[PDB]
Order: C-alpha cells, then sequence, then structure tokens
RNA sequence: UGUUGUAUA
C-alpha cells in the first residue's frame, strides 16, 4: 500500500531526504510513524517557504490528520508555528466539528492547540460549539481533558459557564472517573465565588442517612475531589468540610479510600486538624497499627503530629498491653504493625527511642523465628 | 513483609 517513496525512507534510503523531494506525499508520510516525525523535523528548521508547500498538500484533508494516530502532531505543528492565515484556515476547517475532535483521541489533542494560538475571536467561536455539550465533555475520556484546558487557561467568562453545569451535580461527578478530574480543576481554577458555591453545594446536602461529604471521601474518585476542597476552601468553608472528617475520623482511618484524605490532612493540613486526628487514635495504636489501610494513618501521625503527640502514640505503644504480652511485641509480629514499629523507632527522639529498645531487648535473640518480626531484626541491624 | 483515579508514536 505504501509508495515506494515512502518505503525507501523507511528503509534507510535517501538519509538526506528534503521536504522538497517528498513533494506530492506529504499527507501519506503523515499517516507515517516515521514520516510524521520526518515532516515534524524538517518543518521546525524549514524556511516560511517550504511550511507553505507542506500546508497546501494537509489542508484540504485536514481533518483526517487531526484524528491521526501519527498526522495529528503535524496539525499541532501548524496551530503554534504556522503563520496567522495558516492556523486560521485550520480553524475553519474546524468550524462545525469542534464536538467530534473534542471526544477523539486525536482530535482532542488539537483542539487543546489550537485553544491555545489561534486568536480570541476564533477561540471564543470553538468554545461556543462546545458549551454546547458541556454534560457530555466533562463525562468523557477526551473532552473533560478539554473541558480542564479551559479551566485553566481560558477565560473567566467561559470557566463560569463550565461551572454552571457542574453547579448542581457536584456529588455526582465527583464519583465519576473523568468528570471528578474536572470538579477538581473548577475547584482550583474558576473564580472565588465559584469555588466556594461548589463547595458549599455538598456541605449543604445529605446522601441518604450519610453526608454527602463522608460519601465522597469514601469513593474511588470522590476523595481526591475532597483533598483539593480541603486545599482551597477558604477559612469559613474550610472548617465546615474539616468538621465532617474529623466526625468520621474513625470510619475514614480504616477506609480503603478515606485513609488518604486522613493522611492528607496529616501530610499538608493545618497542625490542630492533626492534633485532632491524633486525639482520635489515641488509646487504638495497637488495633489500628494491625489494619491494613489504618496502619498507614499511624505511621504519618507518629511522623506529622506534634512532638508530645507523636511521644504520646509511641508511649502508649510502650506502656500498653496486650492481654499478656506488651503490645509491642504483638505489633512486631503483625504483618503491618512492624511496619508501625519500624516507623516509630525512626521518628522516636533519643530518649525515647532507648525506651523502644528496652520494650523490644528481651526478644531480639528470637525475632528470626517470626515471618514478620524477623524484618524488625533486619532493621535493628542499623542501630 | 502492607493500601487509591484518565491521556498519542
Amino acid at each position: 500500500g505504501r509508495s515506494r517513496l515512502l518505503e525507501d525512507f523507511r528503509n534507510n534510503r535517501y538519509p538526506n531526504l528534503q521536504l522538497r523531494e517528498i513533494a506530492g506525499h506529504i499527507m501519506e508520510f503523515s499517516q507515517d510513524q516515521h514520516g510524521s516525525r520526518f515532516i515534524q523535523l524538517k518543518l521546525e528548521r524549514a524556511t516560511p517557504a517550504e511550511r507553505q508547500l507542506v500546508f497546501n498538500e494537509i489542508l484540504q484533508a485536514a481533518y483526517q490528520l487531526m484524528v491521526d494516530v501519527f498526522g495529528n502532531y503535524v496539525i499541532q505543528k501548524f496551530f503554534e508555528f504556522g503563520s496567522l492565515e495558516q492556523k486560521l484556515a485550520l480553524a475553519e476547517r474546524i468550524r462545525g466539528h469542534v464536538l467530534s475532535l473534542a471526544l477523539q483521541m486525536y482530535g482532542c489533542r488539537v483542539i487543546q492547540k489550537a485553544l491555545e494560538f489561534i486568536p480570541s475571536d476564533q477561540q471564543n467561536e470553538m468554545v461556543r460549539e462546545l458549551h454546547q455539550h458541556t454534560e457530555q465533555l466533562v463525562q468523557d475520556q477526551y473532552g473533560n481533558y478539554v473541558i480542564q484546558h479551559v479551566l485553566e487557561h481560558g477565560r473567566p467568562e467561559d470557566k463560569s459557564k463550565i461551572v454552571a453545569e457542574i453547579r448542581g451535580n457536584v456529588l455526582v461527578l465527583s464519583q465519576h472517573k473523568f468528570a471528578s478530574n474536572v470538579v477538581e480543576k473548577c475547584v482550583t481554577h474558576a473564580s472565588r465565588t465559584e469555588r466556594a458555591v461548589l463547595i458549599d453545594e455538598v456541605c449543604t446536602m445529605n446522601d441518604g442517612p450519610h453526608s454527602a461529604l463522608y460519601t465522597m471521601m469514601k469513593d474511588q474518585y470522590a476523595n481526591y475531589v475532597v483533598q483539593k476542597m480541603i486545599d482551597v476552601a477558604e477559612p469559613g468553608q474550610r472548617k465546615i468540610v474539616m468538621h465532617e472528617l474529623h466526625q468520621h475520623t474513625e470510619q475514614l482511618v480504616q477506609d480503603q479510600y478515606g485513609n488518604y484524605v486522613i493522611q492528607h490532612v496529616l501530610e499538608h493540613g493545618r497542625p490542630e486538624d492533626k492534633s485532632k486526628i491524633v486525639a482520635e487514635i489515641r488509646g487504638n495504636v495497637l488495633v489500628l497499627s494491625q489494619h491494613k489501610f489504618a496502619s498507614n494513618v499511624v505511621e504519618k501521625c507518629v511522623t506529622h503530629a506534634s512532638r508530645t503527640e507523636r511521644a504520646v502514640l509511641i508511649d502508649e505503644v510502650c506502656t500498653m498491653n496486650d492481654g499478656p504480652h506488651s503490645a509491642l511485641y504483638t505489633m512486631m509480629k503483625d504483618q503491618y504493625a512492624n511496619y508501625v514499629v519500624q516507623k516509630m523507632i525512626d521518628v522516636a527522639e533519643p530518649g525515647q527511642r532507648k525506651i523502644v529498645m528496652h520494650k523490644i531487648r528481651p526478644h531480639i535473640a528470637t525475632l528470626r523465628k517470626y515471618t514478620y518480626g524477623k524484618h524488625i531484626l533486619a532493621k535493628l541491624e542499623k542501630y
């Protein structure tokens, strides 16, 4: 199916091939893996005369290039390094097809490039086509990237229109694999008023017997939205969001997705929020350290809480008993809590580390017999 | 020895 020229260029002939030599073959080269990189490289150091010759061979069938696995890079080159007249002619071929391209695996790259480098009257013409289909775009595996592009670099008036389509479905779209990222970009990149309205929407609604925010923090996708809502909420709303988190801390530290929201607060939140999380953990360090999910939260607590809060959690482990065992001994033998013991050794202050080593000392000579306890021994060979 | 989400050769 390939021309002789393309086949030979692929098979190492013409090591000095120039743009002018492949006249009449631009469309075929563009739809070829190596023909496309050739045109892209050659365009970079090509004269305006050459670039225009290339452009005339792709303009008619430009759409076909936009939806091609290899040709879409060529279209993108002209949207970024072509003449004003070339950018505008390509925008004309796009007119009436923006939606199809934004829904397309390669077309959506071309749309984002066009939105970034064509003039304003053409950006607004292109965005006008999209505003009629925001609902579909927000949930599409490719269109969601085009919506996020507008939110990150578009003009405020256009961001506001995207917020209006999301205004009302924050809870549902936050649980959507593709749309949850758009909710994030709205929360981070829209106006102050629009961010507060979106955050307030889930603050004021209930999901049956659950608070909407609690549901979101348990969701595989919406937990990322809440983390962003925590990062950008103004102080008054932030306290409202955090109140839902604190009320459900015990549930969330044991949840497969909620435990990351708790850790996010421990690593990047305010210290008094960490102090309240620690106060819920206190008295349950033994049990939570043995939990697949909560054990990670216990680790973040001793790492990021205050000096005395960490000391309290470590001292609890040192002083509490598990039936006839010391809690430390039970923790060392557990598949998860052994990691907590190791982290506690690492972060303890020398005086407290000595107390930890004292409770560990009777067991050193027999840790090798334990599936997980032996990793305490392995670690201790650095102390 | 232990847990989270979409981008092109």
